[PDB]
């Protein structure tokens, strides 16, 4: 019951979602890994200890390595995994990029406009993707070869990063309706420094109008009411997640640098 344009909407954006999501992250390699002024430090020592992961590599050949990290003692070592954490980031805001820059709406609008809208969306289409690999019954994200596990209940659904997981995981979504979230992140008018605001908007309407689309001609279930509402409600969090999150990177980068080139491009961090 979808139009022609909205078909061919869908097409792409599955396309180049296939062309430019490494779904076994075979390709992640080379990452870094833990060794073997006052109230700027007690806010950052409680934005870090928020997200407690420990981290598990399987082996080519069998073998398991498996990270559990240190308790906050009021030193150095809650920065353990941030050199890895800014790797994994890294490598999945190239794959983000790739997918934008392959998708002709995007390619079609002028280069400012492109980097404005990577700028305010690249954190929100990776936990987009991330999403599509956590196991909400393990607490764990599962990156192929590398295993991230939620450290122990209901207690932690209190991070508003955590609940959206578990939030979105829920609604078990298709990936058409996963990647129609991406485009509708990713053409947002609102962004700093976007200037062909009319034009955004209206790409960023008929994405919303094809989704709309989408869940009315394939999905008639009494437990799928609202579901285009509960959606867009989703992606009005996750905005508020990326400014939270914006903020708790710049104040830890304050204090202790981590932020790859690529993140401060995508930051606005100039070097100097
Ligand atoms: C998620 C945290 C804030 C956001 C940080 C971030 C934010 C953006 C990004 O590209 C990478 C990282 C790595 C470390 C993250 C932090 C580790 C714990 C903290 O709450
Ligand atoms: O791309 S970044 O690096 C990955 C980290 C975060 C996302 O930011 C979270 Cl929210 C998710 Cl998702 C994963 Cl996976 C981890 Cl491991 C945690 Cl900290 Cl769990």
């Amino acid at each position: 019951g979808l139009t022609e344009e909205q078909r061919m909407m869908i097409r792409e954006l599955m396309d180049a979602q296939m062309k430019t999501f490494d779904t076994t992250f075979s390709h992640f390699k080379n990452f870094r890994l833990p060794g073997v002024e006052a109230a700027k430090w007690s806010q950052v020592r409680k934005d870090l200890c928020s997200l407690k992961v420990s981290l598990q590599l399987r082996g080519e050949d069998g073998s398991v390595w498996n990270y559990k990290p240190p308790a906050d003692s009021g030193g150095k070592e809650i920065f353990s995994l941030l050199p890895h954490m800014a790797d994994m980031s890294t490598y999945m805001f190239k794959g983000i990029i790739s997918f934008a820059k392959v998708i002709s709406y995007f390619r079609d609008l002028p280069i400012e406009d492109q980097i404005s809208l990577l700028k305010g969306a690249a954190f929100e289409l990776c936990q987009l993707r991330f999403n599509t690999v956590f196991n909400a019954e393990t607490g764990t994200w599962e990156c192929g070869r590398l295993s991230y596990c939620l450290e122990d209940f209901q207690q932690l659904l209190l991070e508003p990063m955590l609940k959206f997981h578990y939030m979105l995981k829920k609604l078990q979504l298709h990936e058409e309706e996963y990647v129609l979230m991406q485009a509708i992140s990713l053409f947002s008018p609102d962004r700093p420094g976007v200037l062909q605001h009319r034009v955004v908007d209206q790409l960023q309407e008929q994405f919303a109008i094809t989704l709309k689309s989408y869940i009315e001609c394939n999905r008639p279930q009494p437990a799928h009411r609202f579901l285009f509402l509960k959606i867009m409600a989703m992606l009005t969090e996750l905005r508020s997640i990326n400014a939270q999150h914006t903020q708790r990177l710049l104040r830890i980068q304050d204090i202790h640098p981590f932020a790859t080139p690529l993140m401060q491009e995508l930051f606005g961090i100039t070097g100097s």
